[PDB]
């Protein structure tokens, strides 16, 4: 509703997978519409960079070898702020929707939110590399962000929460 | 605080977002009006719901909203073709998303289960959830008799 | 114990759902029409699973899968590096349902643990996803669009105009 600023291992894994599945839809329907290319190419970085988070949580196992960067973390905050300046300010909570490319971007958000659950029970029971953790719990957000500047860029406002 | 309880809430933001995913294509087509209301008013409630579990100090979601649903689900399973065998999720690409839609609900209602067996919850968001999974599945049946497209059955050739 | 079962028959059931959605999609666009009848005959199949669990899939439809990954694989350029779930829509959906058929195998590996039941619906769904990917390539290689590539370097070269 707004910006909150073993086998363990296998359902990280699995579920940052899925969670990158869903974030290749949203490009594939974002790409079919002009004024999205830094966007696009962001969400393609996401790929990769989640790519990197499933060998840094299974294939990995040697913190030497680790891939992610703490500067990954770092980009997705600046694009948060960025995304946010933006947008119109929002003074309402807000409703998963909006525009198509808006919805499946709230997708990923909350599918991001949930690979993020299953890393915090990973990181309970053993030594992950933390990056990985504050990347996911970085990146829904961004995916909010993104997602409120997706429909302000489309001309549809954002779904609002009134009662 | 609590997986379980966090749980559920991600798992019905989820199900939302999907919600809301629906109803943008959903508002492409004419002759949806009554459900692209409807899945508005869900997205509240849901979003209620979500507070609702996030609580562990009233509740928002009410009692009239499970009512609500019902109704919808026979006025909808009425004006739908009744059907004499068992449907597979499709058809009709709004109707593939409101079918998604029931079983994200489903799995946001075992969540819930899970969570009430270890804590105190407002049942009436367990009850909710449960006719949701109803609600959609008579909805993505009339998206497809309305849309002339016609459910997908389950028809032997294997 | 019994919540495990449950769990199991919705994450097919939500996996069959994208399945369609997958369907609805992919049967929009000609030049599909073999995966438009497969995906339908896997959604039964899938429809069947859940059954076993609460026995109608037989080791046959196993092997169906077998022969279509092959064929879509050998159809499909042969891949020489990591590729990314996305592509064409289409793609994407399949590599979806992928991803989510091995949410699926998950579920019921750990059904295995508390108590063994039809060998026969892990066995699908560990093909099935395997299926998905490679129907997925193929998807994307009859639409020109080429599947999503693990190449860092290759962004920058990527449009910015804003």
């Amino acid at each position: 509703m707004k910006l909150y600023t073993d086998s363990l291992r296998v359902e990280s894994y699995g579920t940052i997978d899925e969670l990158n599945s869903f974030i290749g839809l949203a490009l594939a329907e974002l790409s079919g519409q002009p004024g999205f290319e830094d966007l696009t190419a962001e969400l393609l970085t996401i790929q990769h960079e989640l790519f990197d988070c499933g060998g840094d949580l299974a294939i990995v196992t040697e913190r030497k070898d680790y891939k992610l960067t703490e500067e990954s973390v770092s980009f997705l905050e600046t694009r948060i702020d960025a995304y946010t300046a933006e947008a119109p300010e929002l003074k309402k909570f807000i409703l998963p929707g909006g525009s198509k490319c808006a919805s499946l971007l709230h997708i990923a958000r909350t599918i991001t939110r949930r690979a993020e659950r299953r890393v915090v029970a990973l990181m309970k029971s053993e030594e992950i590399h933390e990056t990985v953790l504050r990347y996911l719990n970085r990146l829904s957000d961004y995916f909010f962000a993104g997602a409120r500047v997706v429909n302000a860029r489309s001309g549809i406002g954002d779904v609002e929460y009134e009662r």
